[PDB]
C-alpha cells in the first residue's frame, strides 16, 4: 500500500548468471560463429521453456538447455560437436556472475529484505552455479520452476514465490533483466524494476516498470532501506 | 501415414506463406542490417503469441507483428523506423507464397480431403494474404487461434480444428515448418509431416513425425488417393 516492500525476489539467467558467458569464455574453440551460436542457444532454450509449458510437455531447465545447445551446434555444423557440447554445458553449470551481483545482494540481505531468487533453472544447475560464483550464501530462498514443472511466465511461479516467502505481490520488488519475466511478474502484481544493461527497447508495455536501472549497483540507491 | 484421413491441415505462416518475403523484397530499403532484422522480427512474434498466453494477456497476431517488429526497427536503431514500419507491414498483409502451395492445396482438394488452414494469424491479415496469393480457392476452411484467443501449441487450438472440421485427430494430416507447431499437433494427436525445406536439425521429438519431405509437392505422392 504506502511503505510495503519486504522482498526482493531475483530472476537467475540474464540477470544475476551472465548467459553470454558460456559461449564467451570459449569463443576461440567455437570460431567466428560464437555470437550467432550463442543467441539461438539462448533463444531456443527459452523457446523451449515457453512452447512445452504450452503443449503440457515439461522437461527440466538443464535438459532444455542441453537441447537448445545441441540445435544450435548442428545448426552452424560445427566441428567437434561432442568435446565443444561437454565444453559449453559445463561453462553453463558454472555460469558466470555479473560482477556487481554478490555485493548487491549482501546489502540487501543487511538492510533486512528477504532476498530470494525465483528461476527457470531446476536445483542441480541452479545450485551448482550459484556456488561457483558464492551467490548461494547471500539468500534467504532460492525458489525452482522444477518444484511445479511450470515454466515462467506462467503466473503460478510467482504465486509459488508469494507463497514460499509468505508475502502478497505488493510486498515484492521483482528484479529481472528478462522483458518477459518483467512481463508476466508485472501483469501478476510484482512491484517491477529492469536491469538494462545495454539500453534494449521496452516490451510487453501492458506491465509497466516500477524502475528501470542499468545494472545491479544502481539497486543499492534504489532499494536502500 | 495409412489414408483414413479426412482433412489436410495447414501451418500459414512459414509453410504456405514465406515469413521471409516481408524483408527480403524491402532489404534495399532497410540496408545490411535486414536479414538480422528479420530473424529478429520473427523470434519476437513468436515469443510474444506464447508468453502472452502463458501469462494471460492475449493481443491479437496482428498487434504482435507489430509490435515484434517497432522491437526490432528500435534495436537496429534504423533511420526512418516510421515508412519502414508501414512499408513492412504492408508487405506482411500480403506474404508470398511458397512456389509450390496453390497447385499442391488444389491436387490434394481434387483427391477429395477436407484443405483447410490452422494458424495463429487473425482473419483480417491471414485472409489479406489468402486473397494476394490466390490461395483462397484452393481452401474450404480458415481456422484462426483469434477465435479462442489462444494461440500454438496449445492444445485447444488443435482441438478448435477437430470440433470445427467434424474430424478426429487421427483423421487428420498436420502439415507445418513449425517444429514447435508440429510438437503441439503431434503431441495432441494429429498425423504430422514436417516441410523441412533447408533441412535444419529435429526439434521437439518427444512428439514424432509421421514423415518429412523438403516441398510442399512432395505431400502429393504422400496423400494421392486410389
Ligand atoms: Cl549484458
Ligand atoms: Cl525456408
Amino acid at each position: 500500500l504506502v511503505d510495503s516492500l519486504r522482498a526482493c525476489v531475483f530472476d537467475a539467467y540474464g540477470t544475476l548468471l551472465d548467459v553470454h558467458s558460456a559461449v564467451m569464455r570459449n569463443a576461440d574453440e567455437v570460431g567466428a560463429s560464437a555470437e550467432a551460436l550463442s543467441m539461438l542457444w539462448r533463444q531456443r532454450q527459452l523457446e523451449y521453456s515457453w512452447t512445452r509449458t504450452l503443449m503440457h510437455q515439461y522437461a527440466d531447465f538443464w535438459q532444455l538447455t542441453d537441447e537448445a545447445l545441441t540445435f544450435a551446434l548442428r545448426t552452424y555444423h560445427l566441428e567437434d560437436r561432442k568435446g565443444l557440447k561437454d565444453r559449453l554445458m559445463s561453462a553453463y553449470k558454472e555460469l558466470s556472475a555479473y560482477p556487481d551481483a554478490a555485493e548487491t545482494l549482501e546489502k540487501l540481505k543487511s538492510a533486512g529484505y528477504i532476498v530470494a531468487i525465483l528461476s527457470n533453472g531446476n536445483d542441480e544447475m541452479l545450485q551448482a552455479a550459484l556456488k561457483a560464483s558464492k551467490l548461494d550464501r547471500v539468500l534467504d530462498s532460492c525458489l525452482s520452476a522444477d518444484d511445479l514443472k511450470i515454466y515462467k511466465p506462467d503466473p503460478r511461479i510467482y504465486q509459488f514465490a508469494c507463497d514460499r516467502l509468505g508475502v502478497n505481490p505488493n510486498e515484492v520488488c521483482f528484479v529481472s533483466s528478462n522483458a518477459w519475466d518483467l512481463g508476466g511478474a508485472g501483469k501478476f502484481g510484482f512491484n517491477t524494476v529492469r536491469i538494462n544493461r545495454q539500453g534494449n527497447p521496452p516490451e510487453y508495455e501492458f506491465a509497466p516498470l516500477k524502475h528501470q536501472v542499468n545494472s545491479l549497483s544502481e539497486l543499492w540507491p534504489l532499494l536502500a532501506k
